[PDB]
């Protein structure tokens, strides 16, 4: 049993809810929250900006030190950093950004990072301002992630479309 509440079950291991990932993290304090990161860990706007704002910019400070030491992530890659006030850990995962021309086949590689963690609270990778089709992102998630993933969908309209169209 875990603390996640109000989710619709899509598969054996994938659950979904209409919720802002910042309010859900604050309530649950999951072991892992996933950030929709870029390779520079610049959490300017989007999911990353919303999570970073909720940490009072401490996520950005920690991320700048990570990049100064290690250099940029790969598209499709990830790193584990602190979850600050939101979670034990934040798994920063880089899905391909369609608005930068990145290979959508890298979305499967991005979701494979989730398999290193038994339970996660996550957004749909490459959705929102990363430009991918969220219906596609949910299909890749279900077909790639084998660990238990609790997806937070920010848009009520999009949530209802993801559920209604789910095969
Ligand atoms: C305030 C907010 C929350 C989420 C999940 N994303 C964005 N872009 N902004």
């Amino acid at each position: 049993v875990n603390s996640f509440s109000g989710y619709l079950k899509l598969t054996d291991n994938v659950y979904i809810k209409n919720a802002d990932i910042v309010e859900e993290a604050k309530k649950v304090k999951p072991t892992v929250v996933v950030n929709a990161a870029n390779v520079y860990l610049k959490h300017g706007g989007g999911v990353a900006g919303a999570l970073n704002k909720a940490t009072n910019n401490a996520m950005q400070v920690e991320s700048d030190d990570y990049i100064a030491t290690n250099g940029p992530l790969k598209v499709g890659g990830s790193c584990v950093l602190s979850g600050h006030n939101l979670a034990k850990h934040c798994l920063h995962v880089v899905g391909p950004n369609v608005n930068k021309g990145e290979d959508i086949q890298l979305l499967k590689s991005a979701y494979e990072n989730f398999n290193q963690h038994e339970v996660l609270l996550a957004p749909l990778l490459s959705a929102g301002i990363f430009g991918a089709d969220p219906i596609h992102s949910l299909r890749v998630c279900v077909d790639t992630v084998r660990t238990n993933v609790y997806l937070a969908v920010f848009d009520k309209n999009l949530y209802d479309k993801l559920v209604s169209s789910f095969l």
